[PDB]
């Protein structure tokens, strides 16, 4: 009864080469190529293309620099005034929810996709994911990595190069690998 | 009386969506795309395109692998025999000065662009930058990040994965996140 | 010696002139073919495998699954086992041999470097550089954005955490993470 896609979204083990998911991934790549060319050449149709790619954006005017990459596109949901700089990658096998006024520097990667640590299970043709949630007014610094299952609170700032393995509270700066609070933001 | 571009270059808060700055970024992207195509296909005209993109290079023969990315292009200035490997990104809202014989491994990022720490100000449509300066004979290792306002001395070596958050003296190797001196070069 | 070329020295891990014409021509060809390959996989064309099998030195099953935009120096120094998978934007600098076993998977932004340079400026600026080969065992999972440096071997069943920077050999059956990469725990099966 459950499709592989149902399992995927639920965070359960799913067959990555399921017919439907494969078609979704190849379609995401084709559309993504068109989008990246639109934004590189500065065509206004970049917004229409992006709005077909992303699951949703609050204002339909998400500003994403090239070359953007994502797995499905449709699991990505952004608030108002979303900005991502060059070469961001979002593996949205599970939901990636991003709030308002969020800002990604270049090379930010968000992963929801993951695998079993044990070889037989990892090699079985099945994998899984954990959703990522990012609050309002989050600034993610250059080259940062947001790992699966992570939530980032409102007004948090992720230092460049940070590797985020655990939830980030409201109003802090985190930095390092693994990322740790390096400062509290007052107000 | 200062234009938004004037403010940007001086390290002051500027409106990023100023019509002049938007036009410059649109132009840089369009030209960067042609340049990347030229270097990917191995056409000799890659140099003439690159020389229209960068602010200056000492020998007009900078060697930059695809896909290169920059904000403006014109704020980047390189010495002779400049080399950058695959996928380098330079956010040049402020000056990026690079000396002679510098080489970047793949995925090196240089940032001058930055933002206020508090949300209201960060979300106000204004941001700022701090220039980056790199000396002569610098080797920047793969995936290293050079943050805004940093200066790197002559003959410095940045280990791969380094996250450079403060000035680096001459003749050292730095590594880690944040980067720290790990060796003196003699 | 008698007919040893710069390419021979490069492969042997010896100092070699990077701008030797044969090597320059090989890199130019790799970039040109990489561009076609990346378009093929982006557009979902079946011939992506045909092109990839001309780019890589070898793959055990001729069906390596490599996402765009892949980058490499030569292509022909890369050899992968069965069921190889690399996610978006992986870079392999294969001036020396890069040998990868069966069922390996790279997350996005994995970089493997065999190319390196002298630490002292005069020698580094001399137009010569060198490499050290990389070997990766079976069932290795390399996490997003990880760096594998020159001369590194990674054992069977090892997993590399996202963001790890691997400077030394990784033994079989460990999870490593951090910069520099250190053992997090062991894995058995």
């Amino acid at each position: 009864m459950k499709t592989e896609k149902d399992k995927m979204l639920a965070g359960e083990m799913y067959i990555a080469d399921d017919e439907e998911l494969v078609a979704d991934r190849v379609e995401a790549k084709r559309l993504t190529r068109l989008y990246n060319e639109a934004v590189e050449t500065g065509d206004e149709r970049r917004f229409t293309l992006l709005n077909q790619l992303l699951g949703s954006s609050a204002d339909g005017k998400a500003q994403i620099n090239p070359d953007f990459r994502c797995d499905y596109g449709y699991n990505i949901h952004v608030g108002k005034s979303f900005f991502a700089n060059f070469n961001c990658v979002i593996l949205d096998v599970c939901e990636v929810r991003i709030g308002d006024h969020c800002m990604f520097a270049p090379g930010v990667h968000i992963y929801t996709a993951t695998h079993p640590l044990h070889p037989v299970e990892r090699n079985s043709g099945k994998e899984y994911g954990k959703p990522v949630k990012i609050g309002n007014n989050v600034w993610v610094g250059g080259g940062a990595i947001i790992n699966p299952g992570v939530s980032i609170g409102d007004n948090a700032v992720i230092a460049s190069g940070a590797v985020v393995t655990k939830d980030v509270p409201n109003n802090v700066v985190v930095g390092g690998n693994p990322a740790k609070v390096i400062k509290t933001i007052e107000e």
